[PDB]
C-alpha cells in the first residue's frame, strides 16, 4: 500500500489572523513539545511505507502529527486555537488506538500528552 497525502497545511481560501492564543500554541506549546526527547515519532506523518505498517491507514483515517501542526501554525491555517488543540488531541487519539497499550511510543505520547495539557491549562486570554 501506498501513504495518503498528508493533511493540507494552507488553503488561500481561508481568512487569517494574530491572536495571542495562536502565537502561545505555536511559541510555547509547540516550541516544548517540539524540543522533547520524546517528540521524534510525532513530528511527521507516520510513513506507513518506510515502518511497514500495511494496516496503519486502514485503521487511523483522521492522521495527524505534529509537523502538519507546526506548518499549519507556520501559514495561519487555523482561525480559533481551539482547532489547533483538536489536531493535537487527534495525534494522541491516533497513537493510543493503533499501538498496543504496552508499547514504548504509547508513554512517549502520554508523556508529550501531560506537558500538552499543563501549557493549554496557562493559555492566556482571548
Ligand atoms: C540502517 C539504516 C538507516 O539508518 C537510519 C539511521 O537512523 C537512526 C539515526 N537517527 C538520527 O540520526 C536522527 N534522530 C531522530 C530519530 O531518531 C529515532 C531513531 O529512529 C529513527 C528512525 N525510526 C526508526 C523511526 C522514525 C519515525 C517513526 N515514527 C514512528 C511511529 C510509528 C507509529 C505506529 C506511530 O503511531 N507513531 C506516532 C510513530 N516510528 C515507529 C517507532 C516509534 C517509537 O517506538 C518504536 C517504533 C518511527 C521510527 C536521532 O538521532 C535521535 C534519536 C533518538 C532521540 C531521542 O529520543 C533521545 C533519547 C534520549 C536522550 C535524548 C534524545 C533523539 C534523536
Amino acid at each position: 500500500s501506498m501513504n495518503p497525502p498528508p493533511p493540507e497545511t494552507s488553503n488561500p481560501n481561508k481568512p487569517k489572523r494574530q491572536t495571542n492564543q495562536l502565537q502561545y500554541l505555536l511559541r510555547v506549546v509547540l516550541k516544548t513539545l517540539w524540543k522533547h526527547q520524546f517528540a521524534w515519532p510525532f513530528q511527521q506523518p507516520v510513513d506507513a511505507v518506510k515502518l511497514n505498517l500495511p494496516d496503519y491507514y486502514k485503521i487511523i483515517k483522521t492522521p495527524m502529527d505534529m509537523g502538519t501542526i507546526k506548518k499549519r501554525l507556520e501559514n495561519n491555517y487555523y482561525w480559533n486555537a481551539q482547532e489547533c488543540i483538536q489536531d493535537f488531541n487527534t495525534m494522541f487519539t491516533n497513537c493510543y488506538i493503533y499501538n498496543k497499550p504496552g508499547d514504548d511510543i504509547v508513554l512517549m505520547a502520554e508523556a508529550l500528552e501531560k506537558l500538552f495539557l499543563q501549557k493549554i491549562n496557562e493559555l492566556p486570554t482571548e
